[PDB]
């Protein structure tokens, strides 16, 4: 009765949406927490007087140390400074050092840092020494008005992959490239997966807006939303509105 199935139907809609957000607040929150952390630890860095600044011994001692603490406080993989001779001081999972091999002037965390005020938000990567994916959060320190360097966090891309997967709900994220990174359902990140269904349902319907698509013949519901540059969905079996 068509009364049944909208009733069904409704219901459904508003669980798989709640759900959705659940996803959507699960990335919200990890990005931002990171970028609090990198705020303060820029401020921390901007606080200290110039003479602890504008050498690099002075820099090894004194930031040195603020990175180290940092780093163990929210366990990073990476918290480093990069300098405009090249030079990194790095402190790494596993005192400081400056380091002078990471090509920082060709990386995009370096780069970008200094074309916008903001703190930037790196795609995952390979992290260079430590042979993890990472996401980067970095910021240009300016102590007031004079460049120090750069600073970067590297987090593991498996934390949020961890916490994304963990949430109720046949959930998943693609990155910006529409490629599968995290998921509820382990199966779902095999990368022969196609998913041009829920992808193309997403692109007719938009944002949060709850849609029918075929898998194998059968029905299926769902819905998906940008958060960031990632998009999150949510899907279903249709068997809870159709039996
Ligand atoms: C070993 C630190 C690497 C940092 C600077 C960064 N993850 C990069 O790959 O460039
Ligand atoms: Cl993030
Ligand atoms: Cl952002
Ligand atoms: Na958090
Ligand atoms: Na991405």
């Amino acid at each position: 009765d068509p009364f049944t199935k909208t009733s069904l139907y409704e219901s459904t809609l508003k669980n798989q949406t709640d759900l959705l957000k659940v996803t959507q607040s699960t990335v919200e929150d990890f990005r931002s927490t990171n970028q609090s952390f990198t705020r303060a630890l820029e401020k921390d860095i901007a606080n200290l007087p110039y003479q602890s600044l504008i050498t690099e011994e002075n820099i090894i001692n004194n930031v040195g140390p603020i990175l180290k603490y940092y780093r163990h406080s929210i366990n990073a993989l990476n918290v480093y400074l990069g300098l405009n001779n090249g030079k990194v001081l790095l402190s790494q999972k596993s005192m400081p050092e400056l380091r002078d091999d990471l090509d920082i002037k060709t990386k995009d965390w370096y780069q970008e840092a200094l074309k916008t005020n903001d703190i930037f938000v790196t795609p995952a990567y390979l992290d260079t020494v430590l042979k993890q994916y990472v996401i980067t959060y970095s910021k240009a320190i300016y102590k007031d008005g004079k460049i120090i360097g750069v600073l970067g966090v590297d987090i593991p891309s498996e934390d949020l992959q961890n916490l994304v997967a963990k949430t109720p709900g046949n959930t998943f994220l693609f990155d910006q490239k529409n490629k599968i990174f995290a998921a509820t359902n382990k199966e779902l990140l095999n990368p022969s997966i196609d998913h041009s269904p829920v992808l193309n349902a997403y692109k007719l319907n938009g944002d949060n807006n709850f849609f029918s698509y075929k898998l194998n013949n059968e029905e299926r519901l769902g819905a998906c939303t940008k958060v960031f540059a990632y998009t999150a969905c949510i899907t279903e079996s249709a068997d809870i509105i159709n039996k």
